[PDB]
RNA sequence: CCUUGUUGCUGUGAAGGCUGGCGAAAGCCAGCUGGAGGCGGCAAGCCGUAUUGAUCUGCAAAUCAUUGGCGUAAGCAGGGUA
RNA sequence: UGAACUCAUUGUGACAAGGGGAAUCUGACUGUUUAGUAAAAACAUAGCUUCAUGAAGAGAGAUGAAGUGAGUUCUGCCCGGU
RNA sequence: CUAUUUAGACGUAGACGGGUACGGGGGAUUAGGGUUUGAUUCCGGAGAGGGAGCCUGAGAGACGGCUACCAGGUCCAAGGACAGCAGCAGGCGCGAAAAUUACCGAAGCCUCCAAGAGGGCGGUAGUGAAGAGACGUGAAAACAAGUGUGUGUAAAAACCACAUGAGUAACUGGAGGUCAAGGCUGGUGCCAGCAUCCGCGGUAAUACCAGCUCCAGGAGUGUCUAUGAUGAUUGCUGCGAUUAAAAGGUCCGUAGUCGAAGAACAGUACUUGUUUGUAAUGUGGCUUAUCGAGAGCCGAAUAGAACGAGAAGAGUUCAGAGUAAGGAGCGAAGGAGGGCUAGAUUAUUGAGCAGCGAGAGGUGAAAUUUGAUGACCUGCUUAGGAGUAACAGAGGCGAAAGCGCUAGUCAAGAACGAAUCCGAUGAUCAAGGACGUAGGCUGGAGGAUCGAAGACGAUUAGAGACCGUAGUAGUUCCAGCAGUAAACGAUGCCUACGCUGUUGUGGUUAUGAGCACGGCAGAAGAGAAAUCUAGUAGGGCUUUGGGGAGAGUACGCGCGCAAGCGAUAAAUUUAAAGGAAAUUGACGGAAGAACACCACAAGGAGUGGAGUGUGCGGCUUAAUUUGACUCAACGCGGGACAGCUUACCAUACCCGAUGGCCGUGUGAGCGUAGUACGCGAUAGGUCAGAGAGUGGUGCAUGGCCGUUAACGACGAGUGGGGUGACCUUUGGGUUAAGUCCGCGAAGUAGUGAGAUCCCUAGGAUACGAAAGUUAUCGACAGGUGUUAAAAACACAGGAAGGAAGGGGCAAGAACAGGUCAGUGAUGCCCUUAGAUGGUAUGGGCUGCACGCGCACUACAGUGGUCACAGCAGAAACAAAUAGAAGUAAAUGUGAUCGAGAGGGAAUGAGCACUGUAAUGUGCACAGGAACGAGGAAUUGCUAGUAAUCGUUAUCUCAUUAAGAAGCGAUGAAUGUGUCCCUGUUCUUUGUACACACCGCCCGUCGUUAUCGAAGAUGGAACCAGGUGCGAACAAGUGAAAGCGAGUGAGUGCAGGGUUCUAGAUCUGAUACAAGUCGUAACAAGGCAGCUGUAGGAGAACCUGUAGCUGGAUCA
């Protein structure tokens, strides 16, 4: 029974382009660790609840 | 059908037997002894495959040479008889 | 059965004296046949199967008639015609 | 090595052959016990393209020495010459795979005749994210990498010191679960892709492709491939074998592994001391480079060996010792244990003869078939070959397979009783040997019954099968071969320790009990459970399993006359496996209780047959619009259609949110006796996008209905049992109803029923003066009779009597049940000015060869006709001269008619009514069809019921009821039961189904792919041997010429041993979305299934014979 090759790749041909917005640098080594150490505080406590990531 | 004549040399090595070893048994393995067979190679013989040889006014109204098949046997043969 | 010495082509010295292997068709084997153009795959053979008979100087492990062809392995279906 | 003598040497504790390998010190992982690796700094071995010979030397069978062959090369003037990077750089190939044709009088060492010469050995840098340390990428005031001098070195560079500038510096993999971190926004719509595994995507993707935020590690992070761990899935420590994979069919037996008490003895293992035995690495430490790897120094150490010591266990010996260790023997007794000899009561067939005179046989029902040549049945005679009924059992015997009539005979064994004898003789077992139901095979004997194969008769779409008739090999015996079974209690053999009650068999007994071999019922432990040959446990020895498949198959080998059997692989494929047991449903062609005139039995009236009225299918037509199909479609869709209804056909006519773009008072359109007159923007073409539809899909839905079912079921606490999925426990009586009464590891409250309305029947003491109306009352099985309780009848009184009668309301769960043509209930698809939207005039829905469902008049006399009366539920009625809607009718009295004067179907010329229109209805006169009580079947109904008779101021309705829904008149007949039919509920029952029987699933045939066997004829390579021939070198002998043992490279010719590969054709397996033919298995799966063996067959499979329950029976 028949198949066919001519449909390779559709999906990325489809998709528009969108172009990468501009950032700083990040931090890196022990200034990574003291920024990431300020945002956690909420969670080093055993009660309540942090959320990395919300969209709400 | 009745009465007779005619087996020399060699190879292979069945059945039966004796020793020695192995095995709990049953019975297995060596070496020797024995000498069976419409069994092998030949002789005397009996036959007739090839050369499509010789001969074809023959040696001969069926022969000759070399080459072949069987040869311890449903083998070959004289006389008497049907 | 060994060993040594010896020879100018070497030694079953003349005579006598197997060529061998791989496959296929066919008949089991030894045996027989067209005297005088055919020796064969043809005939025979052991074994297998069928048939008829209580008659005998013979008495069913008998006496005659046919077909197939040793051994191994198989031998299906049809009694309408003759 | 050679001459003569002796036959040895080595093997199941693995010889010999083949395959593979540099060996250790050490490395990786690791709680412990282990598993894997070692070309690779140290030690020892071998080699220099492959083989072989050799001179010199103290030392080489040397290759940066020589000589010859074989395979390859280089230069030439063609005559000859030279050469060997598994040294250091370097090049080409091969591969998935690895650096500079660099500097060196310095460090560590080696070489010479040396106050010096040589060394790619060694050192120094360059190159590369194989590995291992320490740190940058900012701080809150103030931060690498640069540069210059000095150092450093053999010379350098880097490193370090001081001094100058300054302000540079993160990526890889992820974000559904395992597994840390987004239901974020846009594309895509089972596509494209993602995903170790599970799984995502069919237009609402936290999983694809991207953006944006988060997470993890970080100068690093992902992937592939080997291995160690995970893993008690290799088990010494430490797994399993009843049912999941797994105890050999039973014995004997060698090698092997394992083996009493008592008294003594000896030191080789065993354990331990002292001394040896380890550079590096590793281990326990300390000291110096800024720190940390690194470097330097110290201490102890494995296995192996030398000499002493201790004697528990192991070992050797002894007999004034004699196992709930074995063998020999004695006494009395028991048993379907085995071989042989001689007998037996019946039965089944076959023949003979006699009696009798028509059928016998076989089945669910029948046909083949046999009988007047006398069957069948009943007598008497006989001839054979098998077998031992009932007694006969959770009884006995045997190693297992197996063994059942009675006597006699011949060997050996088990158990029991007891002061017999010998003394370790024993347990288990590769190899080897003996037995082994049935079916099968080789030869003989025989042949009653039964019966594979083969042949018929039936049944079926087809039966080749199941059933019946018949029939052969086999089934029996003797002498052998063979070697398998669901050969199963699916549980190896010895030996232990272990609770109670009961019942057997054989001996013995102080009569209390024991010993051997059993059955049964609990308990405690155990186990995933079911259950227990399964409890406790490092006792000994053998067999044996390691996810499904392929496969108990291929090749080789051993046995067999054959049939075959024993023993046993790879390639390939796949996430689970009808894997195990237990829980809840669905299903069955099961079993057991119950119940009911919408079930039946015993009783009433019909339907099915005629004509007509009406609905359904089929056909016709321009159109005859359409839903619904077992109960639970068919006078049903409130479906009595002239128009409307109306969805269909013919003709004709009529009709548009908004927004963008394009035009307009010089007129964008409209009215008309339509073209010249009247009115004016209002309402104008095209793209987007809205808002109709009796158009489609009820398998996209809501609501409402119908059905299960008008059935007894049905959730909550707390409590008991089970590991848990789950059950609450023994199913005995009653009602319409788990409605109730008993009893319990259960007990307490609720829903549903029930209770709780409304109508109909009786009732003033209330109200009225009109004469009726309404009523908190009345009935409870209360009374009597029936001797547990719960109910019950039968009487009696009573207006009403066992749910007073009749309605109405009415659990949980379900169904792919009906309706989109009821709905401004509704998702999605389709049409939409030449409409699938409205309207009008007509035509159809009403057509007619024909099959069906439900009604109406009938078939007369228990009638027809004439007159006259007279009565309902209660109360409604211009007039009408033949007649043209209405206040009962059956019925009561008198006449009449007399067995087609019953009956009114098709049809004629008329006379009126309703209506917009007759085609519809009424009336008068004709006319006068079938039908003379209905085949197979089939439907309700227990009392004011059924059937009869009218009537609707009820519904449809201008006019049309032969339809429903009421209402009254007249008024019966039969049981008082049952589970047989027909169904419906509950409890036990089986399962390979869960998507739930419309389920699941087996094998041929045909088509594709992929991997493997065989096969006439064949190829490589690569090893060792056997024969030829023989280059180089050569001891010896010779003045010399020569001659030449021996060591041998190469190469002839035959063979073998290994590994690959070709091959016409045949034959396996696996995957085939769904192709063709059947339906073999799973329910009693429609003939219960399965194991062995033998025939047969399109194919699953079918048939004979013996076995098993894992069976549909613990009886």
């Amino acid at each position: 029974k028949a198949i066919s090759l001519n449909k390779a790749g559709k999906v990325r041909g489809q998709t528009p382009k969108v172009e990468k917005s501009e950032k700083e640098k990040a931090l890196t080594g022990r200034a990574a660790w003291r920024a990431k150490f300020k945002r956690r505080q909420e969670l080093f406590t055993g009660v309540g609840k942090f959320k990395f990531n919300k969209q709400g």
